[PDB]
């Protein structure tokens, strides 16, 4: 199985790879939600979401439940940034 260091508290599965505890390490998002957009628009950064949920799919985003490692800080800026402007 496949491994992430990340900021997990406890030694997780999730779909096909394992995260393990490492401290301030890769920050992980349980489920998408507005916050973490309107966060990752505002932080210059991406997001590393780990299960998906009807936002995540309907935003065509990756997560680690069913895309595994390629998930680490994949989703695109093109979708931070259009989801966020009508909230601006």
């Amino acid at each position: 199985k496949d491994v992430l260091e990340c900021n997990v508290k406890t030694t997780e599965v999730v779909g096909d790879i394992i995260l393990k505890p490492a401290n301030n390490s890769l920050k992980i998002t349980e489920e998408v939600g507005h916050t973490d957009l309107m966060a990752a628009y505002v932080d210059n950064s991406s997001l590393t979401i780990k299960k998906p949920n009807e936002l995540s799919r309907v935003l065509g985003l990756k997560t680690l439940a069913t895309h595994g490692l390629a998930a680490v800080n994949s989703v695109p800026w093109d979708t931070i940034a259009n989801y966020a402007k009508p909230f601006l």
